[PDB]
């Protein structure tokens, strides 16, 4: 799989039948239909003690990994039951500023989308959680083009180092707090991973408020390669999956 014309999103179903399941993500957030739910508690993001390890080019996106052996970077509250540990974050972006996000708001597409992946500590490890309906919590943050985002510059500058498929680089002392909007208002619904194996174990939490990034920050993302070093150059852009059918599910609002 990939995002090309012959191994793209519309082909995943062949290898990953759950592709056309009942709680697939991403979806379009119809703000007029979303239900304001008063029983929704505020989000609780404890990342002050986070420990980054590294960044790698997995051939479909780039990941910043975290040490999740202890409750260092956690997410709780909201619609969540128990503690969820930060394991990684990655992005989805497009060829142009008019495309790239996965989730859409009233059919509007953002320049990119940031996913903070967390797993339920009740299940002991990541691999056991992706076997549960409430195994993961993904924090989704939209990126619009405007002013630079200081907190993102550290990621931006190490891209050169992992241009191709399979590369990785040490990436310690990286504070994710630098990537959060001012507001923690959100939308929530039950869905899945947005990439194969597309397991339907995620509780999505899409922040309302987008973060702005400059044109040259986003530009550095478009310089990445899907291919491995020594193979024809195929730029890493449009690594986003198209909106899926809601199918009865309901999207709730904390505001």
């Amino acid at each position: 799989w990939g995002y090309g014309k012959h191994n793209g999103p519309e082909h995943w179903h062949k290898d990953f039948p759950i592709a056309k399941g009942e709680r697939q993500s991403p979806v379009d957030i119809d703000t007029h239909t979303a239900k304001y739910d008063p029983s929704l508690k505020p989000l609780s993001v404890s990342y002050d003690q986070a420990t980054s390890l590294r960044i790698l080019n997995n051939g479909h996106a780039f990941n910043v990994e975290f040490d999740d052996s202890q409750d260092k970077a956690v997410l709780k509250g909201g619609p969540l039951d128990g503690t969820y540990r930060l394991i990684q974050f990655c992005f989805h972006w497009g060829s142009l500023d008019g495309q790239g996000s996965e989730h859409t708001v009233d059919k509007k597409k953002y320049a990119a989308e940031l996913h903070l992946v967390h797993w339920n500590t009740k299940y002991g490890d990541f691999g056991k959680a992706v076997q549960q309906p409430d195994g993961l919590a993904v924090l989704g943050i939209f990126l619009k083009v405007g002013s630079a985002k200081p907190g993102l510059q550290k990621v931006v500058d190490v891209l050169d180092s992992i241009k191709t498929k399979g590369k990785s680089a040490d990436f310690t002392n990286f504070d994710p707090r630098g990537l959060l909007p001012e507001s923690l208002d959100y939308w929530t619904y039950p869905g899945s991973l947005t990439t194969p194996p597309l397991l339907e174990c995620v509780t999505w939490i899409v922040l309302k408020e987008p973060i702005s990034v400059s044109s040259e920050q986003v530009l550095k993302f478009r310089k990445l390669n899907f291919n491995g070093e020594g193979e024809p150059e195929e730029l890493m852009v449009d690594n986003w999956r198209p909106a899926q059918p809601l199918k009865n599910r309901q999207i709730k609002a904390s505001f």
